[PDB]
DNA sequence: ATTATGACAAATGTCATAG
DNA sequence: TCTATGACATTTGTCATAA
């Protein structure tokens, strides 16, 4: 779960809900992350891996 | 913080307390992950990045 | 479709102590 | 030394809403 790649997804123009549906992570968590209420560091490795996989599968394209 | 590399440090012969001093993480969590009372998935990215950085440094020795 | 805030059960980090 | 167990304040993930 590279912090930089997850950071790219969160800073992407992709919708918070749209990222959430594909990642499987809650839109709530994505919104609170982008806005600032939650920290990426406190995220469960399981959730972090999902975000990293979604962003990497896009970078190769 | 690749799950596989952290899984490798957990499976290592290094003492739970030895890894804790070097990583800054608590012996409690490492011991509980090894015991299996704690899931690696439920760990924070902050703490896992620390255990990951340790393993990568050990990997350089090969 | 999208955006925000919660509630809640169940964890976690960071400290101990106990064996 | 080492592991094991827990306390506690805080934060999660899940599952909602309301706009």
């Amino acid at each position: 779960s590279m912090r930089k790649t997850i950071e790219r997804l969160l800073n992407s123009e992709l919708s918070s809900n749209s990222i959430a549906v594909r990642t499987g992570v809650s839109q709530a968590v994505i919104s609170k992350l982008r806005n600032g209420k939650k920290e990426l560091g406190n995220l469960t490795l399981n959730s972090a891996e999902k975000l990293f996989e979604y962003q990497k599968e896009m970078e190769k394209v």
